[PDB]
């Protein structure tokens, strides 16, 4: 569904996508030095990763074939299944003349039969692009991050992010006088999927309420109900993790 165009912020992620995949999906003949098939986006996890990857092939009116690394580690049947995503690939994008995008969310998990096949696999399409995921970059190892020669971090979101990320979330529910500035202000360095959660937890104050007051509909979400959330749930992603990605990141 979604476009770069429903995604608030992210100038520099975009930016860095574009100069990856779109301009040269777009215009191959502008590219005649090359370009990168492997685009790594790593940092912390529940900031729109997978979102992203999916606008991305919007973007270019490419294929997208979701890939989930720990379901294909848990199957033998690993390596037929890795050769057969990029077999996959290879013919729609050829018999469609279309680009194809692979999207491997948690890379990671596939850590060596299928590390070898996977890389083996890189190897031969290097119009067919890799996006991997990843919130443990420093997992991949130096030969594995070769193939990815593009490496972007997705960062927790800024201040208009988390704002458009309530007003989505809360134009689900119904709201007393809540300032939805000040739900941003008060949530710096809480991540998207937190967000969401916080509005979760809001809600369920007003609908136990409701049950327990035996009514027929909530009352209205109030600033005290988002507080009391904020209380007990704290950022899923500590000051540690985020040095641990500023670390990798001047390393690779
Ligand atoms: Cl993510």
């Amino acid at each position: 569904k979604v476009s770069f165009s429903d995604i608030v912020g992210l100038d520099d992620v975009k930016e860095a996508l574009k100069e990856a995949i779109i301009y040269p999906s777009k215009r191959p003949d502008l590219f005649p030095l090359g370009w990168p098939r492997g685009i790594l986006l790593y940092g912390p996890p529940g900031n729109g990763k997978t979102m992203l990857a999916a606008a991305v092939a919007n973007e270019i009116d490419s294929y997208f074939i979701h890939v989930d690394a720990a379901s294909i580690m848990s199957k033998g049947e690993a390596e037929k299944n890795v050769a057969k995503i990029f077999n996959t690939a290879r013919e729609y994008s050829k018999k469609d003349n279309k680009p194809a995008i692979i999207f491997v969310d948690e890379i990671d998990a596939l850590l060596v039969r299928v590390r070898n096949q996977f890389l083996k696999e890189m190897d031969g399409i290097m119009m067919v692009y890799v996006i991997g995921a990843t919130n443990k970059p420093w997992r991949l190892d130096e030969p594995f991050l070769r193939r990815f020669q593009k490496r972007i971090y997705v960062p927790l979101p800024d201040f208009n992010q988390r704002l458009a990320l309530f007003k989505y979330y809360t134009s689900k529910v119904k709201l007393g006088n809540v300032d939805l500035q000040e739900l941003a202000k008060m949530t710096e360095g809480y991540s998207a999927s937190d967000i969401r959660d916080i509005v979760q937890s809001a809600h369920m104050r007003v609908v136990k309420e409701m049950f327990e007051k035996n009514l027929s509909e909530p009352r209205e979400i109030t600033m005290d109900d988002f507080k009391e959330v904020l209380k007990i749930r704290k950022p899923s992603v500590n000051q540690e993790l985020l040095k641990a990605y500023e670390a990798w990141t001047e390393k690779f």
